[PDB]
């Protein structure tokens, strides 16, 4: 959707679905980063196949985050296919460290008390911050379905949310 460099919900340069390419306040720096990513040079527009080649690699790291983390893959290990969604989706959003901060929830997700899980994810600044994503991905926590997303599986999921 979006080909052209843009700020996320935190003001950051982005590009594509999600993708973001520096906290910096630089455009040039964002647009450094941008080419670097796509192997030319770009002046901060790319194309379809570019944005969805970078987003593909975004999930796989995504995944990759999780799956290194000691906090995160015993969580991970422990959901169904629909919740690991889920678990995805915060890290693509927060990254890994972000997600494996949220210690309490975590616990509470893999003990399968999952209305607890809801309830303590939303305590959260990322819920006051991003509270429609944030209630998209804690229904999908709460309830194991696809529900919230109707109007499936991560790839879509992200490119309804991103
Ligand atoms: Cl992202
Ligand atoms: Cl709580």
């Amino acid at each position: 959707l979006r080909l052209k460099i843009y700020k996320d919900t935190e003001g950051y340069y982005t590009i594509g679905i999600g993708h973001l390419l520096t906290k910096s306040p630089s455009l040039n720096a964002a647009k450094s980063e941008l080419d670097k990513a796509i192997g030319r040079n770009t002046n901060g527009v790319i194309t379809k196949d570019e944005a969805e080649k970078l987003f593909n690699q975004d999930v796989d790291a995504a995944v990759r985050g999780i799956l290194r983390n000691a906090k995160l893959k015993p969580v991970y290990d422990s959901l169904d296919a629909v919740r690991r969604a889920a678990l995805i989706n915060m890290v693509f959003q927060m990254g890994e460290t972000g997600v494996a901060g949220f210690t309490n929830s975590l616990r509470m997700l893999q003990q399968k008390r999952w209305d607890e899980a809801a309830v303590n994810l939303a305590k959260s600044r990322w819920y006051n911050q991003t509270p429609n994503r944030a209630k998209r991905v804690i229904t999908t926590f709460r309830t194991g379905t696809w529900d919230a997303y109707k109007n499936m599986d991560i790839f879509e999921m992200l490119r309804i949310d991103e």
